[PDB]
């Protein structure tokens, strides 16, 4: 029917960044994964390119509010993740660029 795996577990910004520059994923590629040490917060990383250094990867923090869900920009948020990633889906909108498709996991 449909699968969401866009989401990761508690992975390292390390495990992250080698799962995004394994060979598989391409710019555009995007994941989320919770906080590992301090908990109760979410790391949001997605694939970016530069023309002076090249492939990179970017990481924003995320942060909840006392009375609301998660928030990335002192702008707009979410009270869920799955609406913060259709808006991320449909553009940018403060990210350096939109996301395009949610890392590869297939057997």
């Amino acid at each position: 029917m449909e699968t969401e795996e866009w989401f990761f577990k508690g992975i390292s910004r390390k495990d992250a960044e080698r799962q995004l520059l394994a060979p598989g994923n391409m710019l555009g590629s995007f994941m989320i994964r919770d906080s590992e040490t301090t908990k109760g917060s979410y790391s949001l990383s997605v694939r970016d390119y530069d023309p002076r250094q090249g492939d990179t990867v970017k990481h924003y923090k995320i942060r909840t509010l006392d009375n609301g869900g998660f928030y990335i920009s002192p702008r707009s948020t979410f009270s869920t993740l799955q609406e913060l990633v259709d808006h991320y889906k449909k553009g940018n909108d403060g990210l350096c660029q939109k996301l395009s498709v949610p890392c590869m996991s297939s057997k």
